[PDB]
């Protein structure tokens, strides 16, 4: 309940996002004047679904693996149990890295980095999935208006995670008080920084839950599954 306690726990956080974020934001936002061709994206969509569906799961299969490398740097989450640790992943691992979507988001021609490039959401047309492919695009245009620091992606990525409402938690006591701690750390570094204004435009929880639903439903079909 320290403010040195509070602030800390701020700079913990926002350093392991910084470790575990996969791309530097330096690059993503240079090589946005790296769009695709009309040729390579020719190529993007002659390409069969069961090609496009296995190269997009090494992609988040990959992401997933630094929202754990992110979750283990967090002194409190460790604290937890076999078990607990598992749920609060298994539940959140993959909504944190759709909340990390929207650094690779181009707000302005719409486009999003995948392979190298920027590329429209036309480019993914072998998948079939018209319109599980605008949800995303759609969820993150309205974070990429907000102009997410990476401080916030770090904050707002780690509440997602730590959250008491997982069912099957073990130490569901102890989870309140690092999902409080967290709560009260984020509301203190958007009053340091002057952003209080984002947390009624964040997108409502449950959305993201329930997109993220969505989406592992499609995604099992071709290729599985949990996954650890
Ligand atoms: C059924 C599908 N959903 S999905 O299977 O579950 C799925 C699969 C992969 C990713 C991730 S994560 C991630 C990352 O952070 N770093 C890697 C980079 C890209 C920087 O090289 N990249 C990606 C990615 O390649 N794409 C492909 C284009 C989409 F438009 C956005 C996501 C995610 Cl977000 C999801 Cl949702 C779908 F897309 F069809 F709906």
């Amino acid at each position: 309940a320290s403010l040195t306690e509070i602030e800390h726990l701020v700079q913990s956080v926002c350093k392991s996002y910084r470790e575990t974020c996969q791309l530097r934001l330096e690059d993503l936002l240079r090589q946005r004047s790296n769009i695709f061709s009309r040729e390579e994206v020719t190529g993007y969509q002659r390409k069969s679904m069961w090609e496009m569906w296995e190269r997009c799961a090494h992609h988040l299969t990959e992401a997933i693996q630094y929202v754990v490398e992110f979750a283990k740097r967090l002194s409190g989450f460790m604290e937890l149990c076999q078990n607990d640790q598992i749920v609060l992943l298994k539940a959140g691992a993959m909504e944190v890295v759709l909340v990390r979507m929207c650094r690779a988001y181009n707000a302005d021609n719409r486009t999003v980095f995948f392979e190298g490039k920027y590329g429209g959401m036309e480019l993914f047309r072998a998948l079939g999935c018209s319109e599980l492919i605008s949800s995303i695009f759609d969820f993150s245009h309205s974070l990429s208006a907000l102009h997410f620091s990476e401080d916030e992606i770090a904050l707002y990525t780690a509440l997602v995670l730590i959250n008491a409402h997982r069912p099957g938690l073990q130490e569901k006591r102890k989870v309140e008080q690092l999902q409080y701690n967290l709560e009260l750390a984020f509301h203190h570094h958007l009053c340091k920084t002057h952003r209080q204004s984002i947390l009624a435009k964040l997108p409502p929880k449950g959305k993201l839950r329930s997109l993220c639903s969505q989406h592992v439903e499609r995604l099992q079909i071709f290729q599985h599954l949990h996954p650890i």
